[PDB]
């Protein structure tokens, strides 16, 4: 189906059919979508839980207390449930991690052409981390485009999902003690079918006019 | 079908600047831009989609100094987008947004209307005032819709590159962006690779699940 199809006709659903799951190709599909993002220099400052258990996901369902209840029912109804995380800080270890995978991968063809990477990766870190002190800000929002991705990746799979901020990370870090690892969770996305419960998938979608947030030159 | 879009696409270094997008092409890169999601439908963002030589021109300005690498790809490609992010969350937009669900029909009664103003307020109020994370919120949001775009567009048939290598002082002054309440995050040209993209044919690389992925 056209991607454009797919974009007009998605919505975030608001209520899951738990007797539906995710067969086993498209389990293994999500997660290629979260390993494949692009991501700021292939930064990849990120890391993903994946709940498909009844326990992990009530484990993750914790988190959406109080002010949250609302969210509580989607995270236990839906088939798997992804919990996008971003590292704290960006250290050393972790670019050397990365510049070391790309050269495992094949992507350089001398060693000269190595350094120029990682002292290029290096450069582009240091501004955030060292001049601008925002490299927190700047890798969650490279978590926010890899969820981007996601969302329109799953509905192209013919799969309903949600994203959520609407959830206690306070609560979710500390259930997974992500804090002492070295990351925080932004973003939470069911993903399953829907149920009947769904009010918004018979609803009418909604956005600005272009006139209002485009401009041509 | 989409998973092949997505371990194919890859991030062009350079393009073939007599290689244009379609009309309909043109057209459906807009729609994209438009029909993201975001947090509470607030669509806190604005979008400079440049086509013709001299708009390229004006924005290939903030890829100069140690980002003159990425000046060309923006001269090059047929279209260029500029996401933009608010910089701070008005209440007017966010009666604008809750006027136009409206005006689409997304609710049965006046009540109904003012609990989702309601809802969407108190999120809002929760990062501009609890947290005053208002501008990062919304930046976020626009990512979000980046990270759409390039799948988009990917599976549209054309080539792209996400860059956040440019000046974003030299990019809101040339059109005047800090006044009328906007800041420019992320350019992204579009159109077809130039036999001088030597990123086309370079394996993909991304690190082990085993290390960046828990299953639980
Ligand atoms: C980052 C982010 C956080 C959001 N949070 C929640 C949430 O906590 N609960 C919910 O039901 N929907 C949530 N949404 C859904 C939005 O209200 C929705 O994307 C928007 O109204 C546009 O509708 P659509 O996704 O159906 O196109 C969120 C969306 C994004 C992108
Ligand atoms: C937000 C963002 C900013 C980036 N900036 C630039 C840039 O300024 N110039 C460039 O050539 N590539 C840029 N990159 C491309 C990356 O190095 C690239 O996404 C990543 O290495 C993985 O490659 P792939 O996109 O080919 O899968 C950017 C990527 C993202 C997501
Ligand atoms: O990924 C890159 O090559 C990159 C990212 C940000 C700024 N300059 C270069
Ligand atoms: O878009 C929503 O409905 C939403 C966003 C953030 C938190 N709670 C709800």
């Amino acid at each position: 189906m056209d991607i454009i199809s797919v974009a007009l006709k998605r919505h975030s659903t608001k209520a899951f059919d738990a007797s539906k799951k995710l067969t086993p190709e498209q389990a293994e599909q999500i997660k290629t979508l979260l390993q494949y993002s692009p991501s700021s220099t292939n930064s990849q400052p990120w890391h993903f839980i994946v709940a498909s258990t009844e326990e992990g996901k009530a484990r993750v369902a914790k988190s959406a207390a109080g002010n949250y209840v609302f969210n509580e029912r989607k995270m236990l109804d839906a088939s798997h449930v992804v919990v996008f995380c971003a590292k704290t800080a960006m250290d050393d270890v972790w670019l050397k991690l990365v510049v070391d995978q790309e050269d495992a991968d094949g992507r350089f063809a001398t060693p000269e052409a190595k350094a120029a990477n990682d002292k290029g990766r290096k450069f582009f870190a240091d501004m955030h981390r060292k001049d601008l002190h925002d490299d927190a800000e700047w890798m969650a929002k490279q978590v926010y485009l890899n969820v981007g991705n996601f969302l329109l990746g799953v509905a192209a799979l013919g799969l309903d999902a949600v994203p959520i901020e609407g959830f206690d990370a306070a609560i979710l870090d500390a259930e997974f003690g992500l804090k002492e690892k070295g990351y925080t969770s932004l973003v939470v996305v069911p993903v399953g079918h829907h149920s009947v419960e769904d009010f918004n998938a018979t609803l009418p979608k909604s956005r600005l006019p272009q006139n209002i947030t485009l401009t041509e030159v």
